[PDB]
């Protein structure tokens, strides 16, 4: 209790929930990544795109935890539920699932920001702005762009389009 | 009056008060620093920790003054009261006094931010966020950590614990 | 099914279970790390030791998943249960909990190796040997050493001993 | 006979057979490589992929021979039969033939390892593990991945898919 100042029990609880959501997202991306690495799926560009996102979500959770400790709150961890699917279908299906996931994280961030604004907590506000809200927007725009390109490349020749997208948009170094 | 825009007389007065509080804090840290440099106290790690904080508070006051001029307000200086003590007791006593001081500065920042939000002044809001609120949080967490370690090192052997903290946590380059 | 060769359904299931155990361990270390970063605990050496172990357990899970895909098995993820404690007591308590955890992972590795030897699967054997069994042994020896030193430093002056261990054994760069 | 120790006549014979199988494989890859270099086939990415595999199989045979001499066994060479085909069809046909070949080599390695484990010959075991079993697994996963991508790229437009795979997956420096 020695440092805690202007940090409500409600914000503290909502930051712990958000941490669980970011770790859940990280776990979802780990599964997406290993799915595309299956010898019967074998799209390497799609597998590391999803593995970079896993790392990013884990880092987001870690930033939230550091902040919680900086404000004198107490981290409380809960079970992490498994990803929503065991098999993720096509690149199109996966990118759709990813956007749905990012939008749910975005909405949780907005819900937390609204809470902090109602709680008169400008530090929370500035933290969430500078570290999460803009990265989320940029990420969702990128996924939106990917999805449009995937979608354009379907019809008639789906195997061909899925290969070319991975080779020409996704793949790497 | 040629540039001043959306900058109330109330915010202007509160920024001048905050400048006085930061200079008061800087002066308090100058005294803490020279106290630990006394030949009958002689803890050099504690003396420069407090001298870096003096510089930081002075710079915070200077940032506020620059902003006041940028917005077309007018700096007005008042007498600076002397620090609350002439002798600061133990490292434990001093770190406690320092935390009390930072928390009072933090609360003044929150009070100013609330004022600026009530005044519809988003520039003030962004200024205080990006430059003061987060640094204050980080500083108070660091002092909290120090205090916990000091506290742990007492009982039975206080001289020994105060020496070891200065040597092993504080001291320097 | 195009590549899978000499890889039983039993080994595949046991590798998925082991992956869950390594991720659980990683999560346990994340919680231990943030616990020691609390302003009312404030032992930084203990916090990053535990954060390096979190990364190591995550990497172990990832190595297992890559192997599973190399052999044509299918990764299946389950819920990750939360760590066994919300508060981890002293450095001594924490190091004890860590050793218990590593020994349970070690035993799971031995159980999997025995399975693979009973299944006539020399690739599994060589994989587990070269990548997990020796690292586990080395890690447990290191934790054992830490625990002995912690234990030596208690009696009479526990706060002092816990500070000195963190400063002189643990802490860092 | 001056050095030979714990090395059975049965293992020695099986190592000579395995050497013949690796040289046969190397010869098969030499033929696959020159087939794709025909002016009426002309897929350069597919031709050097197969030429790197020829070199790798030759090196595997050479490693086995060196080991045989290290253990005091005697290399005995037999006729090398010609590859199973004179013309290898499409890239798809060829990659399928390659996987069949690697899996037969893998099975021969497992059969030799089982022999050495039944013969109480831990050196053989460690040799085969560290030098052959893992490389074989990794190679077969890579071929599996290739085959999946080839397969995806067929239907309707086979010429186009075979060109794009060679250009975008296979080809080189
Ligand atoms: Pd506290
Ligand atoms: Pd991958
Ligand atoms: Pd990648
Ligand atoms: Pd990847
Ligand atoms: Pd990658
Ligand atoms: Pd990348
Ligand atoms: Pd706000
Ligand atoms: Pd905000
Ligand atoms: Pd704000
Ligand atoms: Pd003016
Ligand atoms: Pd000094
Ligand atoms: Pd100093
Ligand atoms: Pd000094
Ligand atoms: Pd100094
Ligand atoms: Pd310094
Ligand atoms: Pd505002
Ligand atoms: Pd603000
Ligand atoms: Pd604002
Ligand atoms: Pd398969
Ligand atoms: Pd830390
Ligand atoms: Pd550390
Ligand atoms: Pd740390
Ligand atoms: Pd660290
Ligand atoms: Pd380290
Ligand atoms: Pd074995
Ligand atoms: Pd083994
Ligand atoms: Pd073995
Ligand atoms: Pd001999
Ligand atoms: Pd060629
Ligand atoms: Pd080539
Ligand atoms: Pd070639
Ligand atoms: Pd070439
Ligand atoms: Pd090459
Ligand atoms: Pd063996
Ligand atoms: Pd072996
Ligand atoms: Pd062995």
């Amino acid at each position: 209790s020695q440092i805690r100042q202007n940090y409500s029990t409600e914000v503290e609880a909502a930051v712990n929930r958000l941490v669980n959501l970011y770790l859940r997202a990280s776990y979802t991306y780990l599964s997406l990544g290993f799915y595309f690495d299956r010898d019967d799926v074998a799209l390497e560009g799609v597998c590391h795109f999803f593995r970079e996102l896993a790392e990013e979500k884990r880092e987001g959770a870690e930033r939230l935890l550091k902040m919680q400790n900086q404000r004198g709150g107490r981290a409380l961890f809960q079970d992490l539920q498994k990803p929503s699917q065991d098999e993720w279908g096509t690149t199109l299906d996966a990118m759709k699932a990813a956007i749905v996931l990012e939008k749910s994280l975005n909405q949780a961030l907005l819900d937390l920001h609204a809470l902090g604004s109602a709680q008169a907590d400008p530090h929370l506000c500035d933290f969430l702005e500078s570290h999460f809200l803009d990265e989320e927007v940029k990420l969702i725009k990128k996924m939106g762009d990917h999805l449009t390109n995937i979608q354009r490349l379907v019809g008639s020749q789906a195997g061909l389009g899925e290969y070319l997208f991975e080779r020409l948009t996704l793949k790497h170094d």
